[PDB]
């Protein structure tokens, strides 16, 4: 028992990270094979920073001037591309830690792990979810860009995420590792900020069910709803509407609890209408939605 | 910016994890050197469970009655023993992946990471706490027993925690890795509970200097306490008692954001004797206890 915020074990993506130098500036890349991930802002200077073309900016770049390393081992830069928003070097290695492993572009309401790093060398771990918005409510410092996020199936690592920017909200905004933004961003210094963002319904549900798994049923009712006055509700409370596929996502957790999910919706339809009146479930005293259905099936059970 | 429950990388930790089987039970083993490192529990059975005496249990075992699996590789052990409430045994083959580490017992209300595993194999990590009744609120499942909880120093491994129980509120009793249990707690099926918890106040207030580094500044007022005066609040609310070392150890913190200890202290009895008033602090509607001054310090620079 327990149910925690709980990050996959980090081992196989710290085997990949290094350091990129360019110039005065530092981050950190992904070595997977023979190839060296990291953001395209790399190669900027601060007066570049305005409006960059990148295409220009990389034109001027032999690859004599992309300093790797690995460790305390430098290697050697043997080719350069730009793939989007992300430089590829290739490099007279490969990296003979690489693990089996997938890129993947996920949809709002996914979690997973940061491998939060500086200089190369990590530095923490932590769970966060791709908000509506698609921004991510990550914790980064200055030097921390080309950090990863992952999720593990296995033994193969799917990873998700790139680390580009902060946003003036403090919240983060970064790429896919083919070098794709989430949501309108762009990597440059302008005025672009974070849209309203919602509350990600499903994964509250989901956390309901760990919590009835864990013991905590106060917030259980005899009642149920429909699918669509369910919906009113979460709309006037700033939440993601509940789908069909959302309903049959929540299948297993229905059946091992068995509490039907429309009865689930019934207690958090009160939830939203009445608060908690001072009580917490699972430690906390508001709704928690960076969960997935597959994040509580995995702890739990 | 942001602030995040956050872990320590486990890719150290993650290479040491072995799989123990001892006739059907099976657990998880820590595999340092050539020392396998386990609770002492894996030779019980049902049976044994509700007095052991482990002398004898362990006298009637021999080596060939200890399997350890690293990985796919069988591990012969060579020989046994116990200290404390934890095995040893003697394995032919030196752990190549050895980090560099330590043993160290921690005080309540140190905090550290945990690597959850199940037959020898990772599945998650997460930061708890050791509360002051000498339990910590993990996640853990059947076949977790013998999972571990660490620091990392630069490159050194500390280890702190090694699991070994459920008590019957669903938090979680264990040993040092020299097979001291923290706590009264004894490896046997009793009739033994947690003890009644206080709020690990010195962790409360480094986790308001980190919501002030980070933004949030609402709760902060123009008064100030005594010592006195805050200790007797903090009595009331069934927190511990604020002492001058640890008035001392945020000193750092106090520096940085330029509030007082003792003026942040009037803040949180503010907090204690009015609330929140639906207002969150680095997005929580509690009060947090679960960072130190020095992961505050770590995280936010
Ligand atoms: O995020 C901005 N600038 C970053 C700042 N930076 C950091 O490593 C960083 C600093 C401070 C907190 N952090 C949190 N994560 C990373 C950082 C170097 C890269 C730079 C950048 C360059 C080209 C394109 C995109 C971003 C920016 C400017 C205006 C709004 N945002
Ligand atoms: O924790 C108890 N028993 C454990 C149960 N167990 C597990 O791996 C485990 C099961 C269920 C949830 N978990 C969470 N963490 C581990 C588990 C095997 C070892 C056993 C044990 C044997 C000798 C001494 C101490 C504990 C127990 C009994 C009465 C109160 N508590």
């Amino acid at each position: 028992s327990g149910f925690r915020k709980m990050a996959f074990p980090s081992g196989k993506v710290e085997g990949c990270m290094v350091q990129v130098t360019c110039g005065t500036t530092t981050l950190n890349g992904l070595w997977l094979d023979d190839v060296v991930y990291c953001p395209r802002h790399v190669i900027c200077t601060s007066e570049d920073m305005l409006n960059p073309n990148y295409e220009d900016l990389l034109i001027r770049k032999s690859n004599h001037n992309f300093l790797v390393q690995a460790g305390n081992v430098q290697l050697r830069v043997i080719g350069h591309s730009m793939q989007n928003c992300v430089l590829k070097l290739k490099v007279d290695t490969a990296n003979p830690k690489t693990p089996k492993y997938k890129f993947v572009r996920i949809q709002p309401g996914q979690t997973f792990s940061v491998l939060a790093c500086y200089n190369g060398s990590p530095s923490g771990v932590y769970q966060c979810a791709m908000r509506p918005n698609f921004t991510i409510k990550g914790s980064f410092l200055n030097g921390s860009c080309g950090s990863v996020g992952f999720n593990i199936d296995y033994d193969c690592v799917s990873f998700c995420y790139m680390h580009h920017m902060e946003l003036p909200t403090g919240v983060h905004a970064g790429t896919d590792l083919e070098g794709n933004f989430y949501g309108p961003f762009v990597d440059r210094q302008t005025a672009q900020a974070a849209g309203t963002d919602t509350t990600i319904t499903v994964n509250v549900l989901a956390w309901l069910y760990a919590a009835v798994i864990n013991g905590d049923r106060w917030f259980l009712n005899r009642f149920t709803t429909t699918l669509n006055d369910f919906n009113l509700v979460a709309m006037k409370y700033n939440y993601e509407p509940l789908t069909q596929d959302h309903v049959d996502i929540l299948g297993p957790l229905s059946a091992q609890t068995g509490i039907a999910v429309l009865d689930m919706c019934a207690s958090l339809k009160e939830l939203l209408q009445n608060g908690m009146n001072g009580r917490t479930i699972l430690g906390s005293a508001l709704l928690e939605d960076e969960f997935t259905p597959f994040d509580v099936v995995r702890q739990c059970s």
